[PDB]
């Protein structure tokens, strides 16, 4: 029925308005697309900064994702099912969807010359990222892959239950009982496919397409793993790191 | 209209019977009960193999049927519309790229949980006998096989996967590609065509279309694993020789 469908699309978007504060909306408005009210700051070179450094961006980026962790957990608290799944499974779900949903998100905030840091207050360029130590290969990937992902213009209705697909994936390792998960993600995969067709007409396949970026998704995520251990190899040692690295 | 796309979708299996000598239908008849003139010669160990290094033995076999596999590929894609059209470099570059996920696609045809047919289905080499191989070759098809058990469930025939492979040629996220907006005008029609058969093949089959193109993380995936395997193995084995053909697909 698309009266079960709509409604299970429209319940989505109001829970990701309420559970994420910047939006793809208002970060569009803000970016390369300008609003005639407030500038961002813009981080362009060392004195824009000020105004190791590339360990304190690394670490900076690390505080916003443990926020957005918790952002992504109240929200998928409001996906129908999710909370009457098994608690050791809901954990596991998070656990290993939590990174392609960070990536998911980031693409809201990124055109191909920058970034949106601190809900939008400031723009980071894409040339002062790459222009870093071992850490100057962290943020391209993500410019890459979100400038494909763009192309797509999808909007927060639209993401609202592409996330809860990637959350309800089904085949997470140490999954206790796939069943009632992958028929979620049924039903919200159903919720998405008219949810395009109606918001994209004109837009041939694009339930596809997006499927298919789920392979750049882990991808990305994979890549992005080996790289933390290997500055796991750069930064070592001393213990004014208390609770911190705990934390993280 | 609708009657275009089962036409392409029969243009497609016709093409598909045509370059591919085992099909899945003729897998499962041999691997199931079901005709006994096509009944295999089970490999499970040295003896009974030696009666059909061997780790370097079996690994070899394995490089020549792949290096079979590329040339029934290649003549496949060919039989796409549109594919021949399109420049050079790019049929190249769709080549190298689609290449071995398509080999894992169809190779779980010819595999169950227990082990994978082999010489065209006259042997069976059981799962168990290849994990037993020798260090670094006990881990080539261990992947494959996790693969293709959770693959096989989705229950697909040929004239499925015809289409299917056909998407996976057509990409256009792939590395160095020159005009890729003629392949993605290829790959919609393709894709158009693949979720038409799968709604009329498999009517019962809820989000069949959705849950094969998510099938596609796990083959990128398989590849990525099986190219480190092989950067091993020229470290180890300095005495042995890839194929030309499949030296240059790797980079
Ligand atoms: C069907 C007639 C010949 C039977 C041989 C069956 C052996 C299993 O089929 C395989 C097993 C492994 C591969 C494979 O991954 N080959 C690798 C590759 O091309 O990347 C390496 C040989 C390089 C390809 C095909």
């Amino acid at each position: 029925e698309s009266a079960d469908l709509r409604a299970l699309a429209k319940h989505l978007y109001d829970s990701y308005i309420k559970s994420f504060p910047l939006t793809k909306a208002k970060a569009r408005a803000i970016l390369t697309g300008k609003t005639t009210d407030k500038s961002p700051f813009v981080i362009y070179d060392m004195n824009s900064l000020m105004m190791e450094v590339a360990i304190r961006i690394f670490q900076g980026c690390q505080f916003r994702s443990v926020e957005a962790v918790q952002e992504i957990t109240e929200y998928a608290k409001s996906i129908p099912g999710f909370v009457n799944l098994d608690l050791n499974d809901q954990v596991t779900l998070l656990k290993y969807g939590v990174h392609e949903i960070i990536y998911t998100m980031l693409a809201s905030l990124m055109n191909k010359d920058g970034v949106l840091i601190s809900e939008g207050q400031g723009f980071m360029t894409r040339e002062f990222l790459k222009s870093l130590k071992p850490f100057g290969d962290f943020m391209e990937p993500k410019f890459e892959f979100a400038v494909k992902f763009n192309a797509l213009e999808l909007d927060d209705s639209d993401l609202a239950i592409f996330i809860a697909v990637i959350i309800l994936s089904g085949d997470r390792p140490g999954l206790l009982n796939v069943k009632p998960i992958e028929d979620i993600q049924d039903n919200l995969l159903q919720a998405l496919e008219l949810q395009l067709k109606l918001n994209h007409p004109e837009s041939s396949q694009l339930f596809a397409k997006l499927l298919q970026k789920m392979t750049d998704l882990r991808q990305i995520v994979t890549e992005h793993v080996q790289l933390l251990q290997v500055i796991k190899k750069t930064e070592t040692d001393m213990s004014l790191h208390p609770l911190l690295q705990e934390i993280y």
